[PDB]
């Protein structure tokens, strides 16, 4: 007999009450996977699922010493984990799972399929998610403002669409995201409509990731990026004056990896999901400590052309180059937007930029070449050309240009490479960076004469 | 005669729940050793087997106030510990155990013998775990492309096989491999196949382990890697600009030993057993601290030397010489490597290497000639010479080389140590090593002190 | 029984030292991997803990425990390859 | 009770000192070896700390307690064969 394990059964046999691979109960209540470690849910979960259970059942849940003995026959009745957030295409809003490919919204048991365990925190409204409406105008009108749709901003607002639109996918992206430009451009305007369209999706953190020590000791600053679908982090520390700390490379190479290790607070767990959609917004230009092929592989960049200026300033606005068009600032629009007035506008938006942009696979890309710093490094891969065994038989023509031959290895001499390469490159302008790459790739040939077996692509080429 | 008293002995009769020295009780459910210090599981096996037990008892176990009653009386009748996880040929998968010596798979009561503790976490079928297979000939292309099977690349991929196949054996294994290469190389792809083959056999850590204070204080990054079989810190800070703490070599010796000291927190331990295999997958060579003939035989490395390249810039990686073959890359083949795809064909190609390259006995042997950091204090060696008593019979030999007579020892100047060593190589580039030579090696003899009584090799060699 | 080198390279009390409170009333305690001090850049070892060690007891407790003295019935070895150096 | 000359040099309260709490009701405390201060590097004897040991009254807490008040009747001896410097 045992009526209160006859409804652990029963309540078992709904699967409602899960465990996860963390050690922690996940529950199904309201249409949502609901999640938590020191409030827990079973009875809450046991008294609103008495509905559902026989006449003679539902009237034995509402002592509180029996939903709790009914708690227990259900934690000593599951013994296999699950894996939860294996779905990287569905969007979960705090009643129910948007389909993000299909279009569909399921709720209820529809949902119940896809384990996801962080979702928005507010209800889908399917009468607002419409094409035509006076805020969907008003925020294509705003946006059209921030990004102009001309020629030349083309390829920068596609970016600037793929880089928003990749905030609802939940896989691991390969790249970091840098928004630029001057005060005043509409930055934040995209941060906070961001975060009003995804919710709880969407976490702002410190500066601190990007020049401490990811491992060091606690660092709930990086334990909170588990799951969510975008980190942003603003105000970064303009390093042209001195004294400011720099930006590590290896902090990019392990912001990218598909797991960051990081714990909070009085935990053991080291190992967050990486999800996040990492977006620095800055005025100034970043500077990195080391910089490499790796470095390059990771970095994109969106500029922003348009300063909303009061008209005290207008005139002040108009001769400047860091701008190409000037508006009027309105100062009502941080109080609409604050107020969720193009929450569902603006998801509408998100969604058709994920179909268009979605082609079967989304990937990330790198724009190396908008960043003042690795100008030098790319111009000197365009310039400079190893040599190797297939330019042996032209040795004679290289010994008589004014290189040198030994051990089969062609070799000049340092103030020579020197001399060549700052030929075509300023030597004063970017001292410290010719010299530490000079440095690092010098092979001596022979017994001491230091030497790298490199030479300029034209000469090569130049009979 | 107190029925609970009986139902506790009868459980603990076939033996199911046991007593670890570290104070765990580990407890056999669903063909798995499993242990929780969160959630004891006690209960959830008396649960499970009130099957087993008679018709009056399997009744009496239905209510959480009686199973506690049974839990006491166990726990009060284990008072003797038990070895846990001897077997080193045993692989323990989440629903048995595989011999990797003989090749069959053994469940349930069979399995049971070994007290394998750990297990990768997910079951084996042994309709994918067969020799041919598509996603065996996929898999194969892949590996054959990361690592060619050219002659050239003969003694790489033979290193790269044997430290990838020591991934299944329980033993503590005795040297460090460094995954070095250039960028889009395919260590990341050899990471996450390793990772969906061996399971929760393997775990990430930060770089705290090789670069900061092993005991200190809290250091749930050494707590985490207790009986892993592959533990896979990355991303080495980047060396090249030498401006961040480097690895300590004490750090290298406490790491290869059988016991690692860790975690001085809480949950009783202090020690824990070093069965990983440490994989640090680099960009640069790495900087130690300070090195010495022990941090020689502790570290080894396989280099990556194809590339992946985008079809934009093929032309661009077909003129580096640090890829000796470009490919072209493949968009979806990390959706679908972190899809568990290649999960047991590399497990069956791992059980092909390990049964191959197990000799009477499997040793991991180190290669220090590559590390150009560990080229000085090898180059002294093949450079200098210390006295022989041999060696004495060479007065007139002696007298014209110009070497001074005392102490029954060969000695020189200070500046013609000086001499020498610029004789042996750059001054410039090796005056640190140099001094670290003196300093540590300096010996009673020629003027006052700060003599090394140490010829060349090449005239100790000459008569 | 082995213990990590925060024995000799730290204050003995601090806080919670669990690495010389499992060090009560044994007999052996090896201590390896010890940094070379040719080479400046690593903390010496502080006669301070040198000379307590010599002590018959020895103050520092585990953690969630109240005893805080433990017996020195050990002999202390470690294994060097390296001179050491002391303060 | 013997204490090391850890009190002669560094703050006399500060922070959990075991023998600012080991001074309690103790009846006498000696040091021995103190760190002779003629060589240059050594720190001077601590003035402040010499002081602060003459009151009635001992303020100190030790690691996770809140007690700062002791009863002070020991009798400080130092011994030593260098002749003591203060700054
Ligand atoms: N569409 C718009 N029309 C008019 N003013 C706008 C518009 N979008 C933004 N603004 C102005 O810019 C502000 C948001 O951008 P702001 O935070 O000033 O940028 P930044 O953080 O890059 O300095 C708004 O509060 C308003 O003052
Ligand atoms: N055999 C292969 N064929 C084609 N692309 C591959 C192959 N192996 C890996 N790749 C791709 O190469 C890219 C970079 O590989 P990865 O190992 O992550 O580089 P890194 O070694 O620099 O971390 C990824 O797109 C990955 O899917």
């Amino acid at each position: 007999g045992n009526k209160l394990f006859n409804i652990a059964q029963r309540i078992l046999d709904t699967n409602s009450v899960l465990l996860t691979e963390r050690g922690d109960h996940i529950v199904w209540i309201n249409n949502s996977w609901k999640f938590n470690s020191e409030e827990p849910l079973i009875t809450k979960l046991i008294l609103s699922i008495r509905h559902q259970l026989p006449k003679e059942y539902s009237s034995e849940l509402l002592c509180p010493r029996k939903r709790k003995t009914v708690e227990a026959n259900i934690r000593d009745m599951l013994v296999d984990s699950v894996e939860t957030d294996t779905y990287p295409d569905k969007l979960p809003f705090k009643n129910g799972v948007l389909d993000l490919v299909d279009g569909m919204f399921y709720s209820g048991d529809d949902a119940k399929k896809y384990t996801c365990t962080v979702s928005t925190g507010f209800k889908f409204d399917d009468t607002k998610f419409v094409e035509d409406s006076p805020e969907m105008e008003e925020l294509m009108n705003i946006i059209n403002d921030i990004q102009p749709l001309t020629d030349e901003n083309k390829k920068n607002r596609e970016l600037y669409e793929k880089t928003l639109s990749s905030c609802l996918c939940g896989a691991t992206k390969g790249c970091l995201t840098f928004f630029f430009g001057e005060t005043a451009t509409g930055k934040s305007t995209t941060k906070r409509l961001l975060k009003s369209a995804i919710g709880d999706l969407f976490v702002e953190t410190g500066q601190t990731i990007l020049t401490d020590v990811l491992d060091k000791g606690p660092n709930p600053f990086i334990a909170n990026m588990h799951l969510k679908r975008s980190v942003f982090c603003s105000e970064l520390p303009d390093f042209a004056c001195s004294g400011s700390k720099k930006i590590r490379s290896d902090n990019i190479k392990k912001l990218t990896e598909p797991c960051v290790i990081g714990r909070p607070c009085f935990s053991n767990k080291i190992n967050n999901r990486n999800h996040a959609t990492i977006i620095i917004d800055t005025n100034y230009k970043p500077v990195f400590d080391r910089i490499d092929n790796a470095l390059m592989r990771r970095i994109a960049v969106v500029r922003f052309r348009t300063h909303f200026s009061q008209p005290s300033g207008r005139e002040a606005a108009e001769n400047n180059d860091a701008y190409d068009k000037v508006k009027l600032l309105d100062e009502g629009l941080d109080g609409k937007i604050q107020n969720n007035r193009y929450r569902f506008a603006f998801l509408y938006l998100l969604v058709k930029w994920y179909k268009k942009y979605h082609i079967p696979i989304m990937k990330l890309y790198p724009t190396p070449e908008e960043i003042p710093d690795f100008a030098f490094y790319l111009k000197i891969g365009t310039l400079l050309v190893s040599s190797s065994v297939k330019h042996i038989p032209l040795m004679t023509d290289l010994s008589k240009k004014g290189y040198i031959l030994y051990d089969n290895v062609v070799t000049l001499p340092l103030t020579t490479f020197q001399q060549k390469i700052s030929k075509y490159f300023n030597s004063r302008l970017f001292g410290h960076d010719i010299e530490s790459f000079i440095n690092r790739h010098k092979k001596f040939a022979n017994v001491s004469d230091e030497y790298l077996q490199y030479i300029f692509i034209e000469d090569i080429s130049s009979p």
